[PDB]
């Protein structure tokens, strides 16, 4: 549940798929998997994270998004 964790487990992610520096919906998806699976229980399915996350329009879901989720994730 540590922040370093995060980035290691993000990035050991993020690197399953496509470059580590650039999160995505099957990506993510494991994560939020494993990461939190109660979060996939939400309201927000996969694809409205997905496009929730991404509040740019880069398509990547690079850990500044993903710092979003964290709140969420804290409530
Ligand atoms: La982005």
């Amino acid at each position: 549940k540590s922040p370093e964790e995060l980035k290691g487990i993000f990035e050991k992610y993020a690197a399953k798929e496509g470059d580590p520096n650039q999160l995505s919906k099957e990506e993510l998806k494991l994560l939020l998997q494993t990461e939190f699976p109660s979060l996939l229980k939400g309201m927000s399915t996969l694809d409205e994270l997905f496009e929730e996350l991404d509040k740019n329009g880069d398509g990547e879901v690079s850990f500044e998004e993903f710092q979003v989720l964290v709140k969420k994730i804290s409530q």
